[PDB]
């Protein structure tokens, strides 16, 4: 059971994405990243198991990350998905922001609108390893 | 004196360029990259020298990389000064190819139209591991 599990948008995470994995493994954390833990079978039921059991969720706030979840009121989106997850099991939610723009409560569906109460952590291009020392802080 | 000199575009590569400078030095290279390595004083012949210092050149190419370089003419593009100086020092140019349209050569400035004649490597989220076992084998 890894300790933490990384939550982020394809298309627009990716790079920062892996960018943390790496340095958490590197401080000693287990770290469930879907390219690298999620394996054969059905992955939708492992991705909720495996949500379920990270002590931390990160929740990687690329430019336009939560646009998909907007709407989305049967939950197809996997981010909408798995941030209603770490919400439903009280997860600690570690939101890492890098040119998001935050948005008003009220364009997220209701079942994740929580995640705006959430203290997140500015990621700062120039000053990795303090964002770093500071994530690593934020974990439980 | 660093081995390696990663050059990218700010505004689309600062991840993939972070997440490059990590791997590399975990093999245990000595890496510049502007943000950890650029210190005081007149940064212009900080940057060129530090190009010709590197025997390895790793030139982040991130969507739209070059489209700052395209009709630079008189060379103010901080990219592209840095492509002409490894195209003129000879250096091991290793082109990283991340989502990155391949130009064709007549829209680039005279001076770097060489720098289409490098092999490069195509980045992998899937198999990142690879891809940074790949460009390993590509340094010297
Ligand atoms: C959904 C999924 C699949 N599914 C398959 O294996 C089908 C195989 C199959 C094909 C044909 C047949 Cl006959 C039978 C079987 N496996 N694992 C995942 C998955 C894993 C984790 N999370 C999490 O959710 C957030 C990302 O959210 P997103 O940004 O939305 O990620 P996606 O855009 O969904 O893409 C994510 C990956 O699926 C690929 N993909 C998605 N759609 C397409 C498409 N139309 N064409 C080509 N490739 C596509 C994409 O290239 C990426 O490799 C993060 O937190 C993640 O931890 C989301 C999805
Ligand atoms: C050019 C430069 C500066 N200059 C200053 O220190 C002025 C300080 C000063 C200010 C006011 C006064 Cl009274 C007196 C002094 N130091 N070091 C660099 C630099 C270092 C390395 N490379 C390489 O070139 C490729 C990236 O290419 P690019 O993507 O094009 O890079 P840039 O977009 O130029 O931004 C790069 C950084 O300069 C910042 N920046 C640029 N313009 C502005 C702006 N209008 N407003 C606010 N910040 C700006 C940006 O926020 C980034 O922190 C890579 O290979 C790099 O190794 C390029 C540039």
């Amino acid at each position: 059971t890894p300790d933490v599990f990384i939550s982020y948008r394809r298309n627009s995470g990716s790079q920062l994405a892996s960018l943390l994995k790496v340095h958490l493994q590197l401080h000693g954390f287990s770290v469930f990243i879907d390219v690298e833990k999620l394996e054969a079978g059905k992955f939708e039921d492992k991705l909720i198991q495996s949500v379920m059991g990270a002590r931390n969720f990160v929740l990687v706030l690329s430019p336009g990350a939560l646009d998909k979840c907007m709407q989305d009121h049967d939950c197809k989106d996997w981010v909408h998905k798995e941030i209603v997850t770490a919400l439903s099991c009280g997860k600690n939610i570690v939101p890492i922001i890098d040119g998001f723009e935050w948005p008003e409560p009220q364009v997220l569906p209701e079942d994740m609108q929580a995640v705006l109460t959430f203290n997140g952590i500015k990621w700062s291009h120039e000053y990795q390893e303090a964002t770093i020392e500071k994530i690593i802080r934020f974990l439980q």
